[PDB]
């Protein structure tokens, strides 16, 4: 069987930080994986030895939180969840650009354990 | 003895993603499983080795959430729970079959697996 | 030592779904057990190999929830918990025998196993 | 090392049901233990093999809940906790008698995982 | 590598009850521990074998609860948390030393271990 | 693989308390690590034997809580979470350098490790 985790960072030595089984770990990738093309926040597949053997895409289901503000660094956002839970999360690539821009009350799909926002979910009317 | 999980996806090599023991796993299927006939969201039965040995029905008990909108893709929906927790979930076939659905419909959901399975009269 | 679980369903092949050690399992009964006399929601005792070796009484302590409606199938009910969490649960065999509210009855429930066991006014 | 659990019932065959490590189990007692004198709801000590090797007393710290009503059987009570959480619990012996009697709004020390009430905690003024 | 727990009691045979890894355990002490000098509620350091190897100070971070009353025994107190969860906890020495305390004082507590350790100005 | 933890304290014997895999541990540093340069609250990397092999940056994502007061010791603060949960946390090294509210500042916290790391207005 394989498990999965959320990619957090790629190091100069081609190891990666991944959030998996509820904790951050530094893991190695299979030689066939091009680490230069990994996208932070994407789900990655792990073998039993915890080597990254495949890159997937971003989570498509889960918690929604409301955007309050993108932080000064342009990399993280302050979001507000259901019971008034304020949190900081990383912006995945499709959100960090900038064409469109993120505006406060935008609804964002988030993983608050890994600390990532993946997708904006549109429309009241 | 067998365990269970919620089927999430089927891969080209006949392995499947399943949500079981609180996380997503990629698992193999027994010779009896024709993956072509699997329905996403259904419960699957797992042997000790975590091989899928039987494909079952959708969950029938659990949390209730309220439908806010089906997303543009027609695959997912925005649902709101008891303390106004908004989530995105996948729609199982029975919900996609009617997609009416409104908006306010009460849906049986598994928020860990990320699925909505059944509409519950409020009602009737 | 023996473990325990809540009997969820009895299958046509005589195996049984049981909620035990925090998850749903499909288990086999000792030949001693007459599976046709098993009662939904009752506590079953397991040996170390997870064979069902004895069938017992129903859970008698735990969470109280309020009945909202008995579903159209007569097997499940919509209940509302203390913080307005709505859930669907199975009716244990004693409750599967009649009810009547909204249109309010207080039920002993185990939301992890997904069962209601007993009504709390003066009821047996 | 030893672990602990809450005694739930004593069987005719001298085995006992105990709530330990978050679940109910049927366990045996050391031959030196007189099972006839066990008190339901008391904490019991388990060796690594999960044999009951010692009986203790009732929990003395933990959750408080307010009594609503003793059930018709005289063995269980409906209690109401902080966030309006209603639950049924077993009455330990010092509470089941009957001299004094339990009255609704009494504060009770409870273990809502094992499903027991142990002690009444007195006095506003 | 060492773990930690909260000391709950000392036994006549020099073993101790400690709350560690989310539950109470009876553990032994190293030759260096003079159990006569232990203070109930203090943090203890445990080696891989779960032997107490060092007795430390009280916890300094964690949940805050409000004092309602010290119980008649002078050993325990009724405390109320954020969602008005009332609990009974043991008093550590520093709190017993002042027992003033009032009632309204804010106390640093570990509700799993069942201890109050320190009074926090509201204040100052 | 390597694990990670939050550095809680540095002891006079050069060992360090670290919150890792959901609990507090006392660990040893690789000889490479200058323990006098370690900074409270920083993330440390662990080998499989749980030796600290590298010291890193601070947590940058997670829960936001509101500062109520910096305690008299200048090392800890009282913070209030989203559901009015009050807690005492340690100040990470960057925050241990000044503050100022009630008499309101938003702090990034990890309540499991018991640390605040960063203030969120425009602050570095």
């Amino acid at each position: 069987p394989s498990g999965y985790g959320v990619l957090l960072s790629v190091h100069e030595d081609k190891t990666v930080d991944v959030f998996t089984s509820g904790r951050k770990m530094r893991l190695t990738c299979s030689p066939n994986i091009d680490t230069d093309t990994l996208a932070l926040g994407q789900t990655v597949r792990l073998n039993e030895a915890l080597t990254i053997v495949e890159a997937g895409t971003y989570e498509q289901v889960g918690e929604i939180s409301t955007l309050r503000e993108v932080l000064d660094d342009g990399l993280r956002a302050l979001v507000v969840g259901h019971a008034d839970e304020e949190r900081i999360v990383w912006l995945a690539a499709p959100l960090a650009a900038v064409t469109r821009k993120l505006r406060p009350g935008d609804s964002l799909l988030v993983d608050t354990k890994a600390g990532y926002a993946f997708e904006r979910i549109p429309k009241a009317e």
